[PDB]
């Protein structure tokens, strides 16, 4: 069966089945130009038992790239352009076509907080201000909402969308936490006005929560208040990410991070998604306990490791980083096949 993804209780209902899910992050799937490479990668994710894939819904530039290169939007002070050609959103159309064929669902964010594939910084280059005034910059928000409409209107009636996501890891360094509350409230209401079929979520890391141990990720220096954000009526579930190597914490501290976020989602009456995580050293040893904590904590609806790695018919490998779990490797057995077997 194929239906729209909804919430039943504090769990997700995916194609009629209510219960915990495992998924993965594949940002780079959206920029593949050979259809055979999207089909082999999605065949491997589906046969491993994963049900949800997170892909980028953006690729922002200030100058058009070399001919043949993918770009979704060019941001300029004298008129921006949204690319719907073969080197533009037609690459994302194939990803949604392949998810429909393979019975997979997709989480799709509209902008990056960081400068990879343009981000907030590509809007600042075109419309001025800086990375914290971006949220209230009228020319930047007018173009961001025109790009949201261009992506949402393509797939609004497709059953392969798990959720729309306002951005990857939005932050407002040193800002009052109300700047992201008011922006996320207005933009999620706009997404719901374009599409009443699909769930909407923020895409934040989960920073700012007072029931923890006081380490930096629980404090309020990045402009976000997790409990305030998940109470917004037009956000349907909470997201949180986990990277002890970048945040100055040890790996076992991650279990309490999952438990505190789960409890804050369940207090707001909604599921949480453990949407990104990784350990640079010994990932099988250090990330397996996190997957067991998430599966056995009330308030959790599913988890998605960062990130899938795969290889193609011509012998090329995908994009990758030190957190890649390569399909069919010993870390795939440990963190993918053994975890799907424990879920069901
Ligand atoms: O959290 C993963 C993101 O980390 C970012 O770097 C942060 C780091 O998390 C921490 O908050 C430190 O205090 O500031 C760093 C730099 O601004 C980036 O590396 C980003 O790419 C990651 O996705
Ligand atoms: C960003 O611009 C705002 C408004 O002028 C300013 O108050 C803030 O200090 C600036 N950020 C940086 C890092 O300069
Ligand atoms: C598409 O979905 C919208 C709700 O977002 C609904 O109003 C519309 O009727 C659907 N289109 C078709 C052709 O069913
Ligand atoms: C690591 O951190 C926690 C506190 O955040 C501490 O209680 C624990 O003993 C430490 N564990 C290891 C294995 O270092
Ligand atoms: C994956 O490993 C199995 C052996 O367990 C093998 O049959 C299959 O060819 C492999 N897939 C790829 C893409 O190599």
């Amino acid at each position: 069966a194929s239906s729209f993804v909804t919430i039943s209780g504090t769990q997700f209902n995916i194609d009629g089945k209510v219960g915990y899910f495992a998924g993965t992050n594949c940002y780079w799937c959206s920029f593949l130009t050979n259809h055979a490479d999207v089909d082999s990668t999605f065949s491997h994710i589906s046969s491993s038992g994963l049900k949800v894939v997170r892909v980028w819904g953006f690729n922002d530039v200030n100058t058009q790239p070399s001919p043949g290169q993918i770009w979704f939007q060019k941001l300029s002070a004298t008129g921006s352009t949204i690319n719907t050609g073969a080197d533009g959103l037609q690459t994302l159309d194939y990803v949604v076509q392949s998810a429909e064929q393979h019975n997979l669902k997709l989480i799709i964010p509209f902008v990056n907080n960081w400068s990879d594939y343009g981000g907030i910084n590509a809007y600042v280059n075109a419309f001025g201000g800086n990375a914290t005034t971006w949220y209230t910059n009228t020319a930047a928000q007018t173009q961001y909402r025109k790009y949201v409409q261009a992506v949402v209107s393509r797939y609004a009636n497709s059953t392969a969308i798990f959720a729309w996501e306002l951005g990857n890891e939005p932050r407002c360094n040193g800002c009052s936490t109300d700047v992201i509350v008011q922006w996320a409230t207005s933009v999620s209401q706009y997404v719901k006005s374009l599409d009443s079929n699909h769930l909407v979520t923020l895409g934040d890391e989960g920073l700012g929560l007072s029931t923890g141990d006081g380490a930096y990720p629980y404090t309020y220096g990045e402009g976000t208040d997790f409990a305030k954000n998940v109470q917004i009526k037009s956000l349907d579930f909470g997201t949180f990410h986990l990277y002890p190597d970048s945040w100055g914490t040890n790996y076992t501290w991650g279990n309490g991070w999952i438990q505190t976020h789960a409890a804050a989602c369940l207090a707001a009456g909604k599921p949480c998604v453990f949407e990104e995580y990784g350990a640079q050293q010994n990932p099988c040893t250090n990330e397996a306990p996190w997957q067991t904590t998430s599966l056995t904590t009330r308030g959790m609806g599913g988890d998605m490791f960062w990130q899938w790695g795969d290889t193609f018919a011509n012998g090329a490998q995908s994009n990758s980083d030190p957190y890649t779990v390569w399909y069919n490797s010993s870390n795939w057995q440990c963190l993918v096949k053994n975890h799907v077997d424990a879920i069901n």
